[PDB]
């Protein structure tokens, strides 16, 4: 259905556009027949902006998709931008890695994951502080789970993630 | 590879009652004359649980059953584990034991409120703690249910 979808909507942008172009084209020549009417000359930029160039280049609003790759670019650049000291230090101030931990820890595949994982090694690359909160967050968050480890499977079953976060960060000396 | 062990032991255990039958003939008391079996643990609770349906009726069996504090023993570790039709009867089960008992009521209710208030705590935060809900839900709906 999605495939269907998306060629019906495709030949129908075509078509769209093939019409826009032959309405202005038709509106250009009345414009240029009219004497009176002074031919506008256009900036580039104010040519590229009007012309019909710009009109199919961005996805859906509310596209999870988009939403996602826009993240993992994200995420790289943050890794990237991480490897000045100084920028490591205004991040960790700006607390990024509550927000990381929180929320990009577990979604996303698995290199996603793992990229996720290096860079929140990264961030605790030498701060003591950030090492300590880290720390606080993710033994908090294995106790609360083993308070209730005799009742539910499920959360002795959702704490891998954490683990693995745990190795990776003792892994890097 | 499992099928292959039961058809070398059952022919194993074929031998050795034939070696000890003849050795015996060579030489209540005369008919006299697996532990780590998960199905066999699985079976007695399902059993259990039936035997336990069928004593509810007696209120007072129920009252005293109550007191024993089954609720809680049946909540925690029976809840969730077993088949489906096995979870259906522990609904029905918990609901008839808080039949008209309105501090076992109470109990439930906290105890079915104060789960789902934990997980709601860190619902921003984790999807599975939002799906690992569904069985109380289902207990909740199915004790609305009866009048």
């Amino acid at each position: 259905s999605f495939d269907e979808l998306s060629k019906i909507i495709q030949k129908v942008f075509a078509s769209r556009k093939e019409l826009l172009e032959y309405d202005l084209q038709q509106r250009e020549a009345a414009t240029k027949s009219s004497r009176t009417s002074v031919q506008p000359t256009f900036t580039a930029s104010q040519y590229r902006a009007l012309s019909v160039l710009g009109c199919g280049h961005t996805s859906s609003t509310k596209c999870y998709g988009c939403a996602s790759a826009v993240t993992e670019h994200c995420i790289t650049l943050l890794r990237a931008l991480a490897t000045n000291p100084a920028l490591r230090h205004i991040l960790v101030s700006q607390g990024l890695i509550r927000e990381l931990f929180d929320y990009n820890l577990r979604r996303g595949a698995a290199a996603m994951r793992e990229e996720v994982r290096q860079l929140m090694c990264l961030l605790t690359r030498d701060n003591p502080e950030a090492t300590q909160q880290m720390n606080d967050l993710i033994i908090g968050k294995v106790s609360t789970a083993l308070k209730g480890h005799w009742a539910n499977p499920d959360l002795a079953s959702s704490l891998q993630y954490e683990m693995l976060l745990l190795t990776d960060s003792i892994s890097k000396e």
